[PDB]
């Protein structure tokens, strides 16, 4: 019921995102076997809810009277994000309450596991008094091999709002863009060979080209998991060398039954087949969509909201002249959308439901379950600093290709 200090050694580090630190179940007790703890960063960048936000959730109104911000996401989880998604791939997680001491503890016993720009960044916010109890969905319901993607967006805008200068964003996608962008600021060692836009295109054989890809250069969308073990990518991490592509293959033994060297193509067709038979993707891409209007749109609706005189327009008449009602929808269907971006795919395997893959080459059968994870709510004020980088990413391609 309170999560206390003796407890912490318990738990041992699983990774993070921008927002929260996730931990996994190392102890006996039954309640947690086959369980992740997902606890909250304080944001050295950065009660529940701001007034502005409120007005934008006020339709869902468990939502806008969550006693603290774990609440806060597992209700978003549950009455938004369900609802779209389904229930089977879906899991909203539990609350449990947590120490001061816990907290304070967890975090200085992961310190030395974290790499040290997220350290820089933010901690475990030790003021909640609440985490989320999730199932291990590397664990599946013998052996198990275990991979997580985060596919980001997987369309090409089509707005009638993106300006002239700006329409390059038509042909090449987001994804791709940021790539270039984040090289220049030292955040990767080198361009990605993913493109999004092949896993989400419903093509069987540009799904394969995706996975080859990420398995490629993995940076912080591909993660293989055995038993959960974390057996390949890393944060973001490097292209895949000779050294990390034999000790993966090693890792496979016994799971594909494939000659020593030939393993590894098996399992990335087996992943694959997965997805695409799964057809998971294409429900993920629809609520992406939910960004009817890119950023370039969207700004303007938002300015309305919170009742600003909007600076993006200087000195359309369009969609200033929307109802309020419709300029809140956009926006909040927006700010869905972005959950969708940047969420993340599990796909658990254990040897042979409907839901199976076959190895044409090996002839054996893995069953197969997919969930969504890593979905947060997104602050409204954001906003504003989603046009701004939008901004950034494309100013700098079209200086990339001005330099022909
Ligand atoms: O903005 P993006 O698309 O770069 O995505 C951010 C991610 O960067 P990425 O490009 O995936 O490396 C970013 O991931 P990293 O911090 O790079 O691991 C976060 O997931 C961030 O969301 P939040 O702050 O955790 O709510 C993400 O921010 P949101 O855009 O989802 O607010
Ligand atoms: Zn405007």
């Amino acid at each position: 019921m309170i999560l206390e200090e003796k407890d912490a050694s318990d738990w041992i580090y699983r990774g993070e995102g921008g927002a929260n630190l996730v931990l996994a179940y190392a102890g006996s007790s039954p309640l947690f076997v086959g369980k992740v703890i997902r606890i909250q960063k304080a944001r050295r960048n950065d009660s529940v809810l701001t007034s502005d936000e409120q007005h934008l959730w006020r339709e869902n109104n468990e939502l806008i009277s969550s006693p603290n911000k774990e609440v806060l996401e597992q209700r978003y989880v549950q009455n938004v994000i369900i609802p779209l998604l389904g229930p089977k791939h879906v899991d909203a997680g539990v609350r449990v309450s947590v120490s001061k001491e816990f907290l304070e503890c967890v975090d200085k016993k992961v310190t030395k596991q974290r790499p040290l720009w997220r350290v820089n960044a933010a901690n475990v916010d030790t003021s909640h008094d609440s985490a989320l109890i999730l199932n291990d969905h590397s664990l599946f319901s013998g052996d198990c091999i275990s991979v997580e993607i985060k596919p980001k967006c997987g369309f090409l805008p089509t707005s009638r709002f993106i300006g002239k200068e700006n329409m390059l964003k038509t042909s090449v996608s987001r994804f791709k863009m940021h790539q270039l962008l984040k090289l220049e600021y030292i955040e990767i060692s080198e361009e990605s060979e993913y493109d999004p836009l092949d896993l989400f295109s419903g093509s069987k054989e540009r799904v394969l080209e995706a996975i080859k890809a990420l398995y490629s250069t993995p940076q912080n969308n591909f993660r293989v998991f055995l038993n959960g073990s974390l057996i390949l990518g890393g944060e973001s991490t490097g292209r895949t060398s000779p050294e990390i592509g034999y000790a993966f293959e090693d890792a496979l033994k016994g799971f594909i039954q494939s000659e020593d060297g030939h393993r590894t193509e098996c399992f990335l067709q087996l992943v694959s087949d997965a997805v695409y038979g799964s057809g998971v993707l294409d429900r993920l891409l629809e609520i992406q969509k939910l960004d009817k209007l890119d950023i370039e749109g969207a700004i303007h609706c938002y300015y309305d909201i919170i009742n600003q005189p909007c600076p993006i327009c200087k000195e359309e008449l369009s969609l200033h002249a929307l109802p309020l009602d419709e300029s809140l929808k956009i926006v909040k269907e927006y700010l869905i959308a972005a959950t969708a971006k940047d969420c993340s795919i599990m796909i658990s395997f254990q040897s042979r439901s409907g839901d199976y893959v076959s190895l044409k080459p090996t002839n054996q059968t893995f069953d197969y379950k997919v969930h969504f994870i890593d979905l947060s709510l997104k602050p409204l004020k954001r906003m504003e600093s989603y046009y701004k980088l939008d901004k950034k990413i494309i100013s700098f391609y079209n200086r990339k290709q001005k330099a022909e």
